């Protein structure tokens, strides 16, 4: 007579064989919940004769549900720069550490979201600051309604430099929520990219953010790494140009640490390329995020 079978959170599990009769011989099957979860890819265990639950290939360890990255319930289809509607960004997060922010969320407890946003610009004073984040609708008295989601710990990326004044590369963190979410139609994860050919010309992606009441968007072809020159060029192996003469002031539609959004054709996922970065000014009508996948390894690990 094996036990209790172990619980399998975001999943759960049913009997194949008279219920409630964990004896020798029993067979049951787990299911990771549909639709915002998915098996790790059928999660079937039987009591052995010796005592334990197993599975004739990973035996005596349970699987793992994780959630369906990039793959809202409500997508959008030139050039433009419009309002968002609920659904349509479901990744993305809004904070209020020192001054407004966004960031995208990853998996089911983590944010994405770039560096500097941590600390005060210069040129302002040092501070109390409590770090705000919310998630889970477009308007921003709503979220505050929601709430704010608590923060267990803060990982910045060791390449950042605080006294350097121009960082062209590590300005990238993940922030550790300290409960999960609960994964909505208006709350879902989106993900990483490993294509190196996702940072091509021409490329056309969606970036979203408050100017500021409701969450805008625009979207806006990858440029050439020329269009981004007032701003500073070896600003190429760790970032990207983005925007066109075109867009005006709305090349700048992103928040900060908020996220460059591609979706790919041959899946149809969503995956985070960029994240905006430290400029200022869309001026021409252009501007410069961080190569996201010049960062993957890095995400991965943190997340375990
Ligand atoms: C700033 O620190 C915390 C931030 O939450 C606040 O409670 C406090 O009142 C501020 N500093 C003081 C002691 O005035």
């Amino acid at each position: 007579d094996c036990g209790q079978p172990r619980n399998l959170p975001n999943g759960d599990f049913r009997y194949t064989t008279t219920m409630g009769v964990n004896t020798y011989k029993a067979r049951i099957q787990y299911y990771c919940h549909e639709p915002y979860y998915k098996m790790q890819t059928q999660g079937v265990y039987t009591c052995t004769a010796q005592g334990i639950w197993k599975n004739e290939q990973k035996g005596e360890k349970i699987p793992r549900c994780l959630p369906v990255c990039g793959k809202p319930v409500n997508p959008v289809e030139i050039i433009g720069g419009q309002k968002a509607k609920m659904g349509n960004f479901p990744w993305q997060v809004f904070t209020n550490i020192h001054g407004r922010g966004g960031g995208a969320l990853l998996g089911d407890r983590w944010i994405l979201t770039a560096a500097h946003t941590l600390y005060p610009k210069e040129h302002e004073a040092q501070s109390n600051a409590s770090l705000d984040v919310f998630l889970g609708h477009t308007n921003v008295e709503e979220l505050m309604k929601l709430g704010n989601h608590p923060i267990r710990r803060v990982s910045v990326h060791p390449d950042y430099r605080q006294d350097e004044s121009y960082n062209f590369e590590g300005d990238i963190a993940l922030l550790e929520l300290e409960n999960s979410v609960t994964l909505g139609p208006n709350l879902l994860p989106i993900c990483l990219p490993d294509n190196d050919t996702f940072y091509d010309l021409g490329l056309m992606g969606y970036v979203s953010g408050f100017g500021a009441h409701d969450l805008r968007f625009v979207r806006l072809p990858v440029a050439n790494p020329q269009a981004c020159e007032n701003w500073l060029d070896v600003f190429s192996q760790n970032m990207f140009c983005a925007g066109h003469p075109s867009l005006k002031q709305d090349a700048c539609q992103g928040d900060a640490g908020g996220v460059f959004a591609v979706r790919d054709p041959n899946t149809d996922r969503w995956v985070a390329t960029g994240i905006v970065s430290w400029g200022i000014g869309c001026s021409r009508g252009y501007g410069f995020y961080t190569k996201v996948l010049n960062y993957v390894d890095w995400i991965k690990k943190e997340m375990e």
